[PDB]
């Protein structure tokens, strides 16, 4: 288990060094996105709290395909402004409940030191 806190102010300097195996030792959810959505990373907590498959989520678009209750202006259009802006970093809870027993989570978006790329994390509340 890799020892970094959900909420961490300088997280993304700590998960920058982390390889997918690595992240999949984090004590939380965590999805890295692209400037568009599209999943580049995904451990297995956010497999575990979801129901989802993190191998066969990557490349599919996070907005779009694979969970359609964040596109709302209350999640993927904070998102959008984020990566229009350039920088990103909001936390709120939130209901997950597409094809699943609605999960209330916190969700932390925060944008990644590595140049277009953002993370997405998540933990139960």
């Amino acid at each position: 288990m890799e020892h970094v806190a959900f909420g961490s102010e300088d997280i993304e300097n700590t998960l920058a060094k982390m390889d997918d195996g690595q992240l999949d030792g984090l004590a939380f959810g965590a999805i890295q996105l692209d400037g568009d959505g599209n999943i580049l990373q995904y451990n297995a907590a956010e497999g575990d709290i979801t129901g989802r498959d993190p191998k066969q989520v990557i490349g599919k678009n996070f907005f779009k395909d694979v969970a359609p209750c964040t596109d709302s202006p209350e999640f993927y259009g904070k998102f959008k402004e984020g990566v229009a802006s350039g920088n990103l970093n909001t936390m709120f809870e939130y209901t997950f409940d597409y094809q699943m027993t609605p999960t209330k989570v916190k969700v932390h978006m925060k944008k990644a030191l590595s140049g277009d790329s953002y993370w997405v994390f998540v933990k139960r509340v």
